[PDB]
């Protein structure tokens, strides 16, 4: 299952093409800005099969729960409504959105202890890295 070490609070310290990334999912310009200059915390928790993952920015605030591999409603940080569906693959958390014929991926792992995020939309790749606590 979901490896433990994924469960606690994990603040942003790197962002990689967070922009285009952006521009690809069809974000404005001026919530780019602001989602430019966010450095959120991200908060893993899990209570049963049931696992949660909430972002807190003082810009915008998300929180998914899901079972692994069921297909769950979703409201993203930019408002889109998506059908999500969260799997595990060699300790990758891979999140799947779908939406309007559409799709992104966000690939979450460990990697020494730090976690990070990979996120892809029509050929754009951003990477996020996040540091515990
Ligand atoms: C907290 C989310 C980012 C900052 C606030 C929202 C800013 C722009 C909305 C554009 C969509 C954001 C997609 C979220 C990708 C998060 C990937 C990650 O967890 O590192």
């Amino acid at each position: 299952g979901m490896s433990n070490k994924f469960l606690g609070t994990w603040k942003l310290v790197s962002s990689e093409n967070f922009d285009d990334y952006m521009k690809a999912l069809g974000v404005g310009l001026a919530t780019r800005k602001l989602g430019n200059l966010a450095k959120p915390t991200v908060i893993n928790s899990k209570k049963g099969d049931i696992i949660t993952i909430r972002t807190e920015s003082t810009f915008k605030n998300t929180e998914i729960s899901f079972k692994l591999g069921q297909e769950f409603e979703e409201t993203t940080a930019d408002n889109r409504k998506t059908k999500s569906i969260v799997t595990l693959q060699r300790g990758s958390l891979n999140q799947v959105q779908r939406w309007d014929g559409k799709e992104t991926t966000i690939k979450r792992k460990l990697v020494n202890g730090k976690m990070v995020a990979e996120c892809k939309m029509k050929g754009v790749v951003c990477t996020r890295i996040y540091e515990k606590v």
